[PDB]
């Protein structure tokens, strides 16, 4: 199988999670994990069982623990989902969510088919 350095995943990759964080308003409530308690949530973790966010994803293509490129995607796809359950359809997170996923799979795709 066709070996991903991890410099070559952070050059790639690290782009597309820049244009996640420009996106203000939209990407403000994903660049720090969730936290229940400060957010008057204390059911999220019952639904959301694997939490996932932008500063998480960003350490992890900073340390390397990427080795495909769709492992991050799936990293992004994760936060998005978890936004998508947890979420009301009416609210600013869920809105929000949707403008990021229509951001990520613009940028994602060229970046794709630049890499292996
Ligand atoms: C609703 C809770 C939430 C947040 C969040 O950050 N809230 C505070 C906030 C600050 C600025 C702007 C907004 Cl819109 C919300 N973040 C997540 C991912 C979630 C969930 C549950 O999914």
């Amino acid at each position: 199988k066709k070996i991903f350095k991890p410099e070559e995943l952070r050059q790639a990759l690290m782009p597309t999670l820049e244009a996640l964080y420009r996106q203000d308003p939209e990407s403000l409530p994903f660049r720090q994990p969730v936290d229940p308690q400060l957010l008057g949530i204390p059911d999220y973790f019952d639904i959301v069982k694997n939490p996932m966010d932008l500063s998480t994803i960003k350490r992890k293509l900073d340390t390397g623990q990427y080795q495909e490129p769709w492992q991050y995607v799936d990293d992004v796809w994760l936060m998005f989902n978890n936004a998508w359950l947890y979420n009301r359809k009416t609210s600013r997170v869920y809105k929000f969510c949707s403008k990021l996923a229509e951001v990520f799979e613009q940028e994602i795709d060229p970046v794709m088919q630049s890499l292996g």
